[PDB]
């Protein structure tokens, strides 16, 4: 399938490390201050269908 990029940090289901999806179990946090998408370990929100 394929992805988009996430829209808040803490979500799930979306392109985080280039086209690579931050898989379950795993959210990423978009940059708050000139940082880059970044995937971690954890729990978060699935990306709905449209914001």
């Amino acid at each position: 399938v394929v992805y988009t990029d996430c829209t808040e940090s803490g979500q799930n289901l979306c392109l985080c490390e280039g086209s690579n999806v931050c898989g379950q179990g795993n959210k990423c946090i978009l940059g708050s201050d000139g940082e880059k998408n970044q995937c971690v370990t954890g729990e978060g929100t699935p990306k709905p269908q449209s914001h």
